[PDB]
């Protein structure tokens, strides 16, 4: 026998205040772990530096400098 297990996930948001603009971008995760690693990964691939911090209420890790 086989099924699919669609899992659960939540949306978590980045804050990227960058210099002139703040881009928020938002995303699914199983949990903020992942997200992390999701996040860490988008901002490499999008040249993004700086100090992140993350609030867990909030789901959302932002990014400054």
């Amino acid at each position: 026998m086989h099924h699919h297990h669609h899992h659960a996930m939540d949306t978590y948001k980045l804050f990227i205040v960058i210099g002139d603009r703040v881009v928020v971008v938002t995303t699914e995760a199983v949990d903020a772990a992942t997200a992390e690693k999701v996040f860490k990964q988008y901002a490499n691939d999008n040249g993004v530096d700086g100090e992140w911090t993350y609030d867990d209420a909030a789901k959302t890790f932002t990014v400054t400098e």
